[PDB]
């Protein structure tokens, strides 16, 4: 009865569903953010709406720990399939995170890691249980795995094949987790990235997500109702 | 008045951290803010690490704390521009991304949905910096300033910004997410960096040989700057 949950997520209409659900909200707007504060079936939350890519999640990120203190923070929105078994509304959970467009190798640093980071951020392995119990009582479809973040709208030919080729073990690729992950990692915050898949970063990445948005918040926020009632609770 | 310097690297910006006196230290987010002043001007100096998340995370905590008038973003970076050698000066006229596409669906390249194509440097920091470069008769270079989350090496990443800013003087790899933070926050901001190599197949040999050269040029450039901001 006293944790306060953080959700994240780029563009409006992949926070619009849980914003009208949050009780006594009041809206905040910071550095080009804005922040609902309120309670989501009973639960004391903070959804912010970051805006697309690495540096606006990231000066989000900030303004929102630093700010409204969350204990931890759910990173929602959509994400190209890239895992075989994911079809469009499937959900993916964060095992960890990667930047799938960082290259200081010509400094032995690994593919995808910037120095002063580890290669990679782990997920809050609590969160991501929590996740799955979710997952398991809503029966949805779902795949664990690493997530990759860049800059980058993927559509298919040389942008989705590096990206395979460096990260054979991703199942899906996004825009904001890893910046978000970067951020807790600093603040010491733990995180977890629960998005619901829209495309599967081909040729068609672009129509296919354009007609399955209003599909990927309604599963993603299904999932992060539940699960910030599940981890207030149980 | 309040001058905010960020730079990335520690051997970056400890030359200037020697020089603030009334010297405080804050830790926070996992960066250094310091605070005093250099030469009589009030600054807040923030060594934030490498890459855009790094730099946009301590950009913002600078601004939502020390509250500066102006950012001063230093450190070194790869002339792209035929006439940059190692030690010499590019000023930012304006700052993009080189890496960022959401040409999918209609943003210009190198721009993210939400925000401008670029961000341009403040006019005014601008002229000082240029009235600074004259006085020490420093040879440097303004224009566009690309940035991204990679060590250009030559090869098909040199060729990739060599194809979309063609006019781009030099690539680094925090000046847009700093730049991006005082769009948001309405601050104004100019880039001053060494060129610490040309980006090509020996930059990584050239950034580590010029390492120190490039942090004493590009230092004294933001002393110089400080003072004539605040004093004439
Ligand atoms: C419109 S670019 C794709 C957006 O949806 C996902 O949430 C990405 O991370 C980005 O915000
Ligand atoms: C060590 S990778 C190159 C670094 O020097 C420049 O200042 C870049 O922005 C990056 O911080
Ligand atoms: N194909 C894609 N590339 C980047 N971010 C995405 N978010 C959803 N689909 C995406
Ligand atoms: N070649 C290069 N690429 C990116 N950042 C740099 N900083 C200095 N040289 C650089």
């Amino acid at each position: 009865f006293s944790m306060k949950i953080g959700i994240i997520g780029a563009m409006e209409e992949q926070v619009t569903l849980l914003r009208d659900k949050i009780e006594n909200r009041q809206t905040i707007s910071l550095g080009g953010c804005e922040i609902y504060t309120g309670q989501l079936n009973g639960t004391e939350v903070a959804l912010l709406k970051s805006g697309i890519g690495k540096v606006a999640a990231a000066l989000g990120a900030t303004l929102l720990l630093e700010h409204c203190k969350p204990d931890v923070i759910i990173n929602t929105g959509s994400a190209g399939g890239l895992a075989p078994t994911l079809k469009v509304g499937d959900i993916v959970v964060s095992d960890e995170a990667r930047y799938h467009d960082a290259d200081v190798t010509a400094f032995g640093y690994e593919y995808g890691q910037l120095p002063g980071c580890p290669a990679g951020f782990k997920a809050d392995d609590k969160l991501i249980a929590a996740a799955e119990a979710c997952i398991a009582e809503l029966n949805l479809n779902a795949v664990r795995g690493l997530i990759v973040s860049g800059d980058a709208f993927i559509n298919g030919s040389v942008g989705l094949a590096k990206i395979r080729h460096n990260f054979p073990q991703a199942i899906a690729v996004e825009m904001e987790a890893t910046a978000i992950a970067h951020v807790c990692h600093n603040f010491n915050v733990p995180f977890v990235v629960v998005r619901a898949i829209s495309d599967v970063a081909d040729q068609q990445s672009h129509l296919s997500f354009d007609e399955f948005l209003a599909v990927a918040a309604k599963q993603s926020s299904l999932m992060v109702e539940s699960l910030v009632q599940k981890l207030a609770h149980g």
